């Protein structure tokens, strides 16, 4: 019998939507730093479970590793970043990609627009729409200890889904996939990464592990 699924819609905040539209629509260089940026929202994440279960260790029933490994596919052509951090219920999830006001949107627009390097976007707090300088499609897998696991994905266009996931279920944190565009599969060379996680990541204070297709 048919199958059915609950999906739910979004409107990005107008902002947001903007924002995305300038990343996508016009040249930047050094794109390599949408990496930085997911590393750093990852390490982030992993603070926040580290602290948290320091108190309460009973929040690492879920798993005690704290690590970030990547994982790019030729095949697919996606690049997958995959950490163990404190996850994001449904709520916490709309709140965090796209819904709400980003409090440095604009700001970081009028810098770009004049002339700023796109790797000024981390410092206004929305480095995470930087993944669309090298993805056609993001998709975000997340699993908090609070709520159950959830798909989040956007091509862009103004909306993004949310629905509860049906793919391979999480212990806790969150996995970005990265749906590459034609013209940046440099991404998914394992010397490319090595370079770029070395120039930009170095200080980060988890694992964080490659992991090559052979
Ligand atoms: C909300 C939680 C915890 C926050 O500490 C992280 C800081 C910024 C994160 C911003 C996000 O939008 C979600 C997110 C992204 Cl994008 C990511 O690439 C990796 C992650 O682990 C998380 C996450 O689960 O973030």
């Amino acid at each position: 019998p048919m199958e059915e699924e609950e999906v739910e819609t979004f409107a990005f905040q107008a902002e947001i939507a903007q924002l995305m539209s300038l990343i996508i629509n016009t040249f930047y260089s050094n794109k390599e730093i949408f990496l930085r940026e997911l590393i750093s929202n990852s390490s982030d994440a992993l603070d926040k479970i580290r602290y948290e279960s320091l108190t309460d260790p009973s929040k690492l029933d879920s798993g005690k590793e704290l690590h970030i490994n990547l994982i790019p596919n030729k095949q697919d052509r996606t690049l997958t970043i995959v950490d163990t951090g404190i996850g994001m219920t449904k709520a916490d999830l709309i709140n965090n990609l796209g819904t709400i006001a980003k409090s440095g949107t604009k700001a970081f627009m009028e810098a770009l627009q004049a002339g700023a390097d796109i790797s000024m976007i981390g410092q206004f707090g929305v480095g995470f729409y930087s993944a669309y300088l090298v993805a056609e499609k993001v998709t975000v897998i997340t699993k908090h200890n609070d709520d159950e696991q959830y798909a989040w994905e956007s091509s862009a266009g103004g909306s993004f889904t949310v629905r509860t996931d049906t793919g391979e279920p999480m212990g806790r944190g969150t996995k970005v996939i990265l749906h590459l565009k034609e013209d940046q599969t440099e991404y998914l060379e394992e010397r490319r990464i090595k370079e770029i996680v070395k120039k930009h990541s170095q200080f980060i204070g988890y694992p964080i592990t490659l992991f090559v297709e052979k």
